[PDB]
């Protein structure tokens, strides 16, 4: 399946499980530091990669979420891509009349300026990713005319790396491939409004490689773009860079706040 047990719930009773969603190019094992900062015996299950648009991924996740937790309450948490997935699941659960009590977005932040949706921006986008690959693997990707699938675009870059002579591990290449595709899913997402409570854990800025990939991550709005879609939004400053938000020491601030939120939920069952 696509569900990873990070801490199993007791056979009966116990606390409300926390559902976490994978980041681009990684597994839900990244949430182990967070789990360390949550109360003892807090169950946590991780939702791993599935294919399609954000909406289509949520369509696969939501039935499984319901199978596991039923009417609720639902606690949905995600860093980076995982935050977008958690949000989409929040929409789906809410449409099915489920009790969603917490949505935790760990620095899942929209580009601070409008991204052009033109033919020319497709070329520029690709060029930036190629430049990222070049620096990452110290190789020269040849010039790419390129009207083909997202899969085909990343494959051109990664095929160029392997054919260059250099020997990158297969796992590193594969994570690079899925990372690219997941980020494409983010940018083609059609984000819907949500009337529930959303907690945005807000870092200071995006890391350099994110900005290299998409320049408009250089700027971010105070609300991370979510205010438009969420009338009940709580922004919690955590400082640091996007990439550091998931680890110690920054994750302590997330876990402290989240622990109090979970405490309140337990008092209403
Ligand atoms: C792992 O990737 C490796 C890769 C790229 N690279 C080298 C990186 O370093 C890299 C780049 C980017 C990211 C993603 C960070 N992120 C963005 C968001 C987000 C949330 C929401 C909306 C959003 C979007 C909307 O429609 C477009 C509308 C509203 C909306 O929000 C209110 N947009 C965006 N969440 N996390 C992570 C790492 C080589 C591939």
């Amino acid at each position: 399946g696509f569900v990873r047990t990070l801490r199993a719930r007791p056979e009966a009773g116990g606390k409300v499980p926390v559902f976490v969603f994978h980041p681009a190019g990684g597994s839900t094992v990244v949430y182990e530091p967070l789990l360390g900062r949550l109360p003892a015996d807090t169950p946590m299950y991780g939702f791993e990669r599935v294919e399609g648009s954000i909406e289509e991924r949520a369509q696969q996740y939501v039935p499984k979420l319901i199978e596991m937790q039923g009417d609720g309450p639902y606690v949905l948490v995600g860093w980076s891509l995982g935050g977008v997935l958690a949000y989409a699941c929040a929409i789906g659960l809410r449409r099915l009349g489920k009790d969603v009590r917490f949505v935790g977005l760990i620095d899942a932040v929209r580009a601070g300026e409008e991204i052009p949706q033109t033919k020319e921006e497709i070329r520029k986008r690709w060029d930036r990713y190629a430049a990222f690959a070049e620096k990452t693997f110290n190789v020269t990707i040849p010039a790419i005319l390129e009207e083909l699938d997202d899969e085909g675009q990343v494959r051109f870059v990664l095929d160029a790396v392997s054919q260059s002579g250099v020997q990158i591990p297969a796992g590193i290449i594969e994570h690079q491939r899925t990372s690219y595709l997941d980020n494409r899913a983010i940018d083609t997402a059609q984000i819907q409004p949500y009337d529930g409570h959303v907690t945005l854990y807000m870092a200071d800025r995006y890391h350099d490689d994110a900005i290299m990939f998409e320049p408009r991550y250089a700027v971010r709005q105070p609300d991370g773009g979510w205010g438009e879609y969420v009338s009940d939004l709580e922004v919690v400053p955590i400082g640091g860079e996007h990439i550091q938000a998931i680890d110690e020491p920054i994750i302590a601030k997330v876990g402290e706040h989240m622990s109090r939120a979970l405490g309140q939920i337990e008092a209403d069952r």
